[PDB]
């Protein structure tokens, strides 16, 4: 099984200049939580922008020149992506909005950060047809001392 995790601002909003400009521990803590001894795909770029190996998940990165860093499994394509994973439940796409695109058809569930923010961004998360996708969760919180806006976690599965 495939699945998508990524945080959205508004007008679905997840990057600017290679980078996150906001900043929310509890939804960090969230992506730690489900993606934890799960192999994890992301695409060059996101890479870059994370800057280190994610501890306690198989990196997967997708690019097509050749690796720079053997502390990750460097990978051509989108087939070669998911078999580098193996025989595992659940796999977890990471972005950016490129690779985000590619494995939405391809996906069963989504794990989506709603954060009411309007963020001046450059990447975007792929538009989805919200009639595919059934939302088996979601949980809101307003902010508070550690979280400066409210945000929204959701869970949908494909129908
Ligand atoms: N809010 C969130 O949840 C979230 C999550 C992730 C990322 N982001 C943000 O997203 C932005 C980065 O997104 P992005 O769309 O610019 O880039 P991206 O999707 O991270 O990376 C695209 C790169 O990945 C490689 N790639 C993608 N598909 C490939 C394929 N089929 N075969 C081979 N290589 C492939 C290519 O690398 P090569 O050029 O080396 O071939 C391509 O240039 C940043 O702003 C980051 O902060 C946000
Ligand atoms: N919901 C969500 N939020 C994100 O911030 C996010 N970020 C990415 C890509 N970028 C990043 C950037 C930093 C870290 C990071 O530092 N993660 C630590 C935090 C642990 C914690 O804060 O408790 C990690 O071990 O996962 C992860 C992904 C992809 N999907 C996401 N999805
Ligand atoms: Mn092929
Ligand atoms: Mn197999
Ligand atoms: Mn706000």
């Amino acid at each position: 099984m495939i699945s998508l995790i990524a945080a959205l601002a508004v007008d679905r909003v997840i990057g600017m200049e290679n980078a996150m400009p906001w900043n929310l521990p509890a939804d960090l803590a969230w992506f730690k939580r489900n993606t934890l001894n799960k192999p994890v795909i992301m695409g060059r770029h996101t890479w870059e922008s994370i800057g280190r190996p994610l501890p306690g998940r198989k990196n997967i990165i997708l690019s097509s020149q050749p690796g720079t860093d053997d502390r990750v499994t460097w990978v051509k394509s989108v087939d070669e992506a998911i078999a580098a994973c193996g025989d595992v439940p659940e796999i977890m796409v990471i972005g950016g909005g490129r690779v985000y695109e590619q494995f939405l058809p391809k996906a069963q569930k989504l794990y989506l950060t709603h954060i009411d923010a309007e963020v001046e961004g450059d990447t975007h998360f792929p538009d989805y047809e919200p009639d595919d996708w059934e939302s088996v969760f979601s949980e809101f919180h307003d902010a508070d001392a550690q979280n400066s806006h409210s945000y929204c976690f959701e869970i949908l599965e494909r129908r």
